[PDB]
């Protein structure tokens, strides 16, 4: 599997999720937009990384890095708003 995606806001809250992640995490879009990713169970750690990486403002690349009994590699991609720069939240992909 590729491109499952979650994007957090500033302040951890998902904004995005797409139909890869539904499939990977079986959770729907709809029941957890606008919701603390790190409230989600077995997403603290994740949640966790993306704070930090957030407050380090440098992605952070992981490979061989496992949840459930599956290894994944998992990009956290910290983003500016255009216009004011404001560092605006995380990208999260996770592929196979």
């Amino acid at each position: 599997m590729e491109t499952a995606i979650i994007t957090l806001s500033k302040d951890g809250r998902i904004t995005e999720w797409n139909k890869k992640a539904e499939q990977l995490f079986g959770l729907k879009k709809e029941n957890v937009l606008g919701r603390r990713l790190k409230d989600l169970p077995d997403f603290e750690e994740i949640g966790s990384v993306a704070e930090s990486v957030f407050e380090n403002k440098e992605p952070v690349f992981l490979n061989m890095y496992k949840m459930g009994e599956r290894y994944f590699n998992i990009r956290f991609s910290p983003f500016r708003n255009a216009k004011t720069q404001l560092l605006e939240g995380v990208i999260i992909t996770i592929d196979d």
